């Protein structure tokens, strides 16, 4: 019981209104991974009803970009500014 599937953040479908990424799952619900916890350094989407968990390859640059799209409170800048 660990994350043996790992999807790149770009493939994960992002819901800017929910401030999270989801992945289409057949069972009754879709995999859900919260940007809040992704920022915490943890990356794994859990699906309800079937109760599956999968890892998600995230990036610093992706988080910041999505943060603006999802309309979240400005995050602390990453070590990449030129
Ligand atoms: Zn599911």
């Amino acid at each position: 019981m660990s994350t043996y599937d790992e999807i790149e953040i770009e493939d994960m479908t992002f819901e800017p209104e929910n401030q999270m990424f989801t992945y289409p799952c057949p069972c009754g619900d879709r995999f859900q991974i919260y940007l809040d916890d992704m920022f915490e350094g943890e990356k794994v989407a859990v699906c309800p009803s079937c109760s599956l968990m999968i890892d998600v390859v995230f990036d610093k640059e992706d988080l910041a970009e999505y943060y603006e799209e999802a309309g979240i409170h400005p995050p602390e800048p990453i070590a990449a500014a030129a």
